[PDB]
């Protein structure tokens, strides 16, 4: 992260060893549940890509979880250099320059550089892009690592219908289907695989029920 | 029914040998269902008398049918000569005369007539009335051949839905109840003679609610 000396300057602060303690620990008790993404996003708050790539060292035993994250960063470093093409011409003395693709990565940018980039009127974050990037890399690996389909989530015959509910929603957050087919899953799916006497009820209830009523009307069932 | 020539005139022109076999395959292998009527409406589309007597020629054999539809179509007579009262008086050389029960019907009428009285600006349907009170008199015959009430029509334990809906419905439109008593044996007994799972659910439904509705509740049920 970046803090400020007591001259009043943007200074690089190392994340904490507990901190990374911590990541470590999501890395490798977690097997890359859904639940990963929020703590990464959590665990790296106003991160710098120096240490966004310390992070990542954490993966690299993984090794395709961080070919998948290395593909990802890639291609985002390319449609980045695409989009924001090297400008030739002067420079302004105050102003500085464009970072490429490999320079928000951290690649061959310095600690500085991005110090400076990051902390500016208006500021450009590129710690918060790269975050996203592997946030998107992290979707793709839960994607991969997802044990069951939504369309084997059944509810138990004795199972309380919250907890089938929980079970239903976290494998739809790991699958990360399209908006319009998440809505059709939630609105049919859910009612069809349910264990009769809830299905019974949730078809009385009828279609465009909201999700608090039917677990009202399921509560006890 | 009618055509017109080279000359510009109407003409007569009979069914076509194949129209009549449909007709006689109608009669002779349905059992006189429902069907035979929205059958016979389609099969005698735009026809004069002497078309509907040779159509009539083939319920013949069926000795009650038969008699039912002449009942019927006496009692339509003598109610359009007691309606339409023969007027003593002058004709207009070209209007022509006002036919009977016994004209309509093409017991004593010839083909010309029929034709001049069917075209005409404004025209009068003889076709159609004729038609009319075959129909009323099949409706009747559908009446007695019906082989079950609608009290009797009750939803099997595995029977889909939408098949049950199907054979209340046929059997209500052959009992031609009262329209009243149509509505309320839709409203209640089709809810009531339905097995326990759609009872269910239908009666969580509550009043009022709409077939498409209560097929949409029911459909895998």
């Amino acid at each position: 992260p970046i803090v400020q000396n007591l001259q009043g300057q943007m200074v690089h602060q190392a994340i904490s060893p507990r901190t990374l303690n911590a990541w470590v620990k999501v890395v490798e008790e977690k097997a890359f549940s859904p639940e990963v993404i929020p703590m990464f996003s959590a665990l790296s708050e106003g991160a710098t890509p120096q240490d966004l790539n310390t992070m990542l060292n954490t993966v690299a035993p993984h090794q395709a979880a961080m070919q998948m994250l290395k593909e990802t960063i890639n291609e985002e470093a390319a449609e980045w250099d695409r989009l924001h093409p090297v400008h030739a011409g002067p420079i302004a003395p105050g102003q500085m320059r464009e970072p490429r693709g490999s320079d928000i990565a951290g690649t061959t940018s310095t600690l500085q550089e991005q110090i400076g980039w990051m902390t500016h009127n208006p500021p450009i974050p590129v710690g918060e892009i790269y975050k996203r990037w592997i946030i998107l890399g992290l979707n793709k690996i839960v994607r991969m690592y997802s044990p069951t389909s939504i369309l084997d989530i059944r509810q138990g015959p004795k199972e309380p219908f919250r907890d089938y509910v929980d079970r239903f929603y976290k494998t739809l957050r790991a699958e990360q289907a399209s908006q319009e087919v998440k809505n059709w899953m939630t609105e049919t799916l859910l009612v069809q695989n349910a264990n009769p006497d809830c299905k019974t009820i949730l078809k009385a209830l009828g279609p465009g029920a909201t999700l608090e009523e039917m677990m009202t009307a399921c509560q006890g069932v």
